[PDB]
């Protein structure tokens, strides 16, 4: 039978000269078999949810550090590097941010003098969040997702920027302030990233490229691009992935794969197999081929790639299951990793360990 993850050679060791091997984690997963898999195979972690804005400051001046601290303590204890996800995002972000002093949404304000005041107030609240968070964790964090998903999937404006409440109120200044603030309190050696999904595909990739290129010209301290890599078996192509990483490397930036999962399905993910046992072996064999091709590319580009993080540990826990259920009437199971629900290795593991 396929051996347990702790009975085989380490991914971290295997890719030691190329890049860190990372996993997204939750506080309750830092023990038992998940703990055993992590220690054996990975030298980097990231919080799946515990370090998002709402997970850290649910109300103004009210900080909930426990989940994040637990993850940090596991990292210290096991010599793990640690990505911070994330300082700025349009989801999992508390409502109080975007309310004026009177308690009304800033987006409803029409008087321009007050719109300005709300803009400054929002940027000041953002600065305080980043200041407090960074000062607490700067000694442990080795990479910062400073902003997350600020580029749109389409072209609602000519710069391709996501028109979240952040944009509606501040334009792009929230992005500038995020990076400036991060740099100020984390120090010159901190690695600051802009993280996003579908970084391999146009036009989104070109809007990201342009944004980064424009901000760099104004001295905004961006060190790298986070490629979420929420990908599929045949999409995006290896060449699209290559081209994207080379473009950002050409601007003097680092690349990191931040949230890798290789879904068994398309987008949307229908049809989906209803259970894990119902997934045919041949799907896992196609996934393995894909994984071989992914990690040969990664290893080929290792001069411009410092870290590869999976968005989970093993197939028993993945946000791709939420997505599967969503598009298949509440029923569906994905299986994106190289370890199965019982922490036994999959074909994909053998194809990236060799
Ligand atoms: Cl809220
Ligand atoms: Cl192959
Ligand atoms: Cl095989
Ligand atoms: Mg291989
Ligand atoms: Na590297």
């Amino acid at each position: 039978a396929q051996p347990f993850a702790w009975q085989v050679a380490s991914l971290a060791d295997r890719y030691e000269e190329s890049f860190d091997i990372g996993a997204a984690v939750e506080p309750h997963q830092l023990n038992g078999r998940q703990g055993k898999v992590l220690k054996h195979h990975y030298n980097s972690i990231v919080a799946e949810n515990a370090m998002k804005p709402i997970s850290l400051q649910p109300e103004e001046g009210v900080f909930t550090w426990d989940g994040a601290d637990a993850i940090v303590e596991f990292a210290r204890k096991n010599n793990m590097n640690l990505r911070f996800h994330t300082l700025v995002w349009h989801n999992q972000v508390p409502d109080w941010f975007f309310l004026d002093e009177e308690g009304n949404p800033m987006v409803e304000e029409t008087n321009e003098a007050k719109r300005q005041a709300n803009k400054e107030l929002l940027l000041e609240r953002l600065e305080t969040h980043i200041k407090t968070v960074v000062e607490r964790y700067k000694d442990d964090v080795t990479a910062w997702d400073v902003v997350n998903e600020v580029v749109d999937d389409g072209t609602p404006n000519e710069r391709g920027l996501r028109e979240s409440v952040w944009y509606q109120i501040t334009g792009d200044e929230y992005i500038r302030v995020a990076f400036e603030t991060a740099r100020k309190y984390a120090g010159e050696d901190a690695k600051l990233f802009i993280n996003d999904y579908n970084t391999e595909v146009t036009p989104k990739r070109d809007h990201l490229y342009n944004l980064v290129q424009d901000l760099l010209a104004d001295g905004v301290p961006i060190d790298g691009v986070g490629h979420q890599a929420h990908i599929q078996i045949d999409w995006p192509t290896i060449d699209e992935i290559r081209t994207s990483m080379e473009m950002f490397a050409g601007l003097g930036l680092d690349n990191q794969v931040t949230e890798l999962d290789v879904s068994l399905y398309g987008w949307p993910p229908r049809p989906a197999f209803p259970t894990y046992d119902a997934i045919p072996q041949e799907r896992f064999q196609a996934q393995a081929d894909r994984y071989n091709q992914l990690f040969e590319l990664y290893e080929e580009l290792d001069a411009d790639l410092s870290s590869v993080t999976f968005w989970g540990i093993a197939d028993n826990h993945t946000w791709l299951d939420d997505r599967a259920r969503e598009y298949n009437d509440g029923v569906g199971k994905d299986a994106p990793f190289v370890f199965d629900p019982n922490y036994r290795v999959k074909p994909a593991f053998w194809r990236i360990i060799d």
